[PDB]
């Protein structure tokens, strides 16, 4: 039991232990807000966030059971990793505030390209996505946003609070896998070798037009697996559109990527490639090691499906944070 101290930031109070000093605000929101921070155990800058009214409600504790849980899951070099969590509390009685803490990281891909620097970007992200998708988690809202990145180039997936990098079948929501992550992946690889937004839509509609314009409308083996009566006519309905030739729209780039382009934006999910199968595309040649793109421990899940009472997910979220255990210095 360390020794907090308190500080108002920004509208925001504050009640961290004494390790964490110099809390300079990166930013804040209805969520809440994250301050930028020197760890005085371990020298190295951090990142502390404090959730805001984690306990307000079911969904909102429902929520913070959520973050903590996946937080304390991720252990791998291109996910964020917990460093720590804390609270002032001293009993589950008391129990109303969470710190989450993690490295500090400079930048996110929207602040931030030469062909070198693409591959090892979004080598990094599958890397990741292999990671996470083992465990049965879908990130489901990758964006340039959600993908920090430091000084190294080195690259680390997040989240996991828009729709220009979603996935067409979870954009009207027929079913979707794994998959939706990996396009995503093909909007944000294609921005950066082009540096325009691929899918710069207005609105769902206009999202949608956009895609089938590139990668042409459905085919009859597409349309057998839609079983939306409503989705099935309009898309029938619009204009029956060619599949773009993805080298004629990314002229100039390398054919490889071109072609990992083309295995990754592919409207039928059960045909778009996977980031296990896209990791071993020669695209990567230079960075790819099989013996070094670890999986996951498996994740219970299985609380996604509970309907609880607010005090009995403030509880399981206590327990969670009770049960942390460091991670070896770094
Ligand atoms: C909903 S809003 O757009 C929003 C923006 C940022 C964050 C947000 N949460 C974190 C953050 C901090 C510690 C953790 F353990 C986990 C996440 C960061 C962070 C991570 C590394 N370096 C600087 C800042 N940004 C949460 C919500």
């Amino acid at each position: 039991r360390p020794t907090f101290y308190r500080q108002e930031l920004n509208k925001t109070i504050w009640e961290v232990p004494e390790r964490y000093q110099n809390l300079s605000p990166v930013g804040s929101g209805a969520y809440g807000s994250v301050c930028a921070a020197f760890d005085t155990k371990t020298g190295l800058r951090v990142a502390v966030k404090k959730l805001s009214r984690p306990f307000q409600s079911i969904i909102h504790a429902k929520r913070t059971y959520r973050e903590l849980r996946l937080l304390k899951h991720m252990k791998h070099e291109n996910v964020i990793g917990l460093l720590d969590v804390f609270t002032p509390a001293r009993s589950l009685e008391e129990f109303n505030d969470v710190y989450l803490v993690t490295h500090l990281m400079g930048a996110d891909l929207n602040n931030i390209l030469t062909d070198d620097h693409v591959q090892f970007l979004i080598y990094q992200i599958l890397r990741g996505l292999k990671y996470i998708h083992s465990a049965d988690i879908i990130h489901r809202d990758l964006k340039p946003s959600n993908l920090a990145v430091n000084e190294d180039c080195e690259l680390k997936i997040l989240d996991f609070g828009t729709r220009w990098y979603r996935a067409p079948e979870i954009m009207l929501n027929m079913h979707y896998n794994q998959t939706v992550d990996i396009w995503s992946v093909g909007c944000i690889m294609a921005e950066l070798l082009t540096g325009r937004t691929l899918f710069p839509g207005t609105d769902h509609i206009d999202q949608l037009k956009l895609i089938l314009r590139l990668v042409g409308t459905p085919g009859a083996e597409l349309l057998k697996k839609i079983s939306s009566e409503s989705a099935r006519n309009y898309i029938q309905s619009l204009t029956q559109m060619p599949k773009m030739n993805f080298a004629n729209v990314f002229i100039g780039a390398n054919p490889l990527a071109v072609d990992l382009l083309e295995k990754m934006l592919v409207l039928d999910s059960d045909k778009r490639i996977t980031a296990a199968q896209a990791l071993a595309h020669a695209y990567f040649a230079q960075y790819h090691d099989p013996d070094d793109e670890p999986v996951a421990d498996p994740y219970d899940q299985s609380f996604e499906s509970r309907d609880l009472l607010i005090d009995e997910w403030k509880s399981l979220t206590y327990d969670e944070v009770i049960s942390f255990v460091p991670p070896p210095l770094d």
